[PDB]
């Protein structure tokens, strides 16, 4: 370990370039998570007058701090679900960026929407731009949904220890999207029909359906049925339950989402995955 906190950019990707070489990972990836733990640390200065969190954390990036890098898909966007408009989380996430945390500052580009059927408040996206004691260090792209039904009422809270494995002593700890919404999401994600030039690439889903499956605690599974039901009836889209079909290109698409899980018990292709995925689909619906 390291007894102080990286003098510059310039140490901070050397002992990053140090940290990948020891843990096997590619300097691209670590950095990037790094850069999104960064993020998630402003995130979670963002809260309401009681203290509770404005903005959780789901898909790719929740998965990441539930089961760690090796035990995850690599995750590219910082995925949230916010309890305010985006104006005023985009507000706070500036100022916070501003004021800085461990010598990390961000700059955050401007909420753009992304076209989403079902929900009366469209998604946005932007970018957060981090530099480390001044000077430029990566770009995290975010994005932010509004609150559906029950799906930001509780959180889990993940802990990171990866700023410290860079000698940034402070542990980050990350409010989550709970397991039972996270699974809704993806569920209603993966079965999803997209709208005429547009095609489903979500394959991927199928990967994080099955890691939250390996998550899901038993006892949970009546509030996953709950939390089904409600994302499918708010979305009014296709109804619960849903079929998990494959679209033709989706046999590729899944195996490149399998890259780094070799250790793990996962569908090894698409068809295996979908059946899996059909499999819990059934059990969460006999829950009531």
């Amino acid at each position: 370990p390291y007894s102080s906190p990286p003098t510059n950019l310039r140490s901070l990707r050397d002992r990053l370039t140090q940290v990948a070489e020891r843990q096997g990972v590619v300097f691209g990836r670590l950095q990037r998570h790094v850069a999104m733990i960064v993020v998630a640390q402003f995130a979670a200065t963002l809260t309401d007058d009681t203290g509770a969190p404005l903005l959780l954390v789901k898909g790719g990036s929740s998965l990441e701090l539930r089961r760690g890098i090796p035990d995850s898909r690599t995750s590219k966007d910082f995925d949230t679900v916010a309890r305010r408009d985006i104006e005023l989380i985009h507000e706070q996430l500036a100022d916070a960026g501003e004021t800085g945390w461990e010598g990390f500052t961000a700059i955050f580009t401007a909420p753009e929407e992304i076209d989403v059927p079902g929900m009366p408040v469209k998604p946005r996206r932007f970018t957060a731009k981090l530099s480390y004691r001044g000077r430029a260090f990566a770009t995290v792209p975010i994005e932010v949904s509004s609150v559906e039904a029950g799906n930001a009422d509780q959180f889990d809270t993940l802990t990171s220890d990866a700023l410290g494995l860079v000698g940034v002593p402070a542990a980050v700890a990350v409010p989550c999207m709970t397991i039972p919404w996270q699974i809704a999401q993806a569920l209603h994600a993966v079965t999803a029909v997209l709208e005429e030039p547009k095609v489903n690439d979500r394959a991927h889903d199928l990967v994080d359906l099955q890691l939250l499956e390996g998550l899901l605690l038993d006892a949970d599974l009546m509030p996953t049925r709950s939390a089904c039901i409600a994302i499918f009836e708010a979305r009014a889209q296709h109804p619960w339950p849903p079929r998990v079909a494959t679209l033709p290109h989706w046999p590729l698409i899944y195996a490149g989402a399998l890259e780094g899980l070799d250790h793990l018990e996962l569908a090894r292709t698409v068809d295996a995955a979908a059946q899996a995925v059909q499999r819990f689909v059934a059990r969460i619906d006999r829950a009531t």
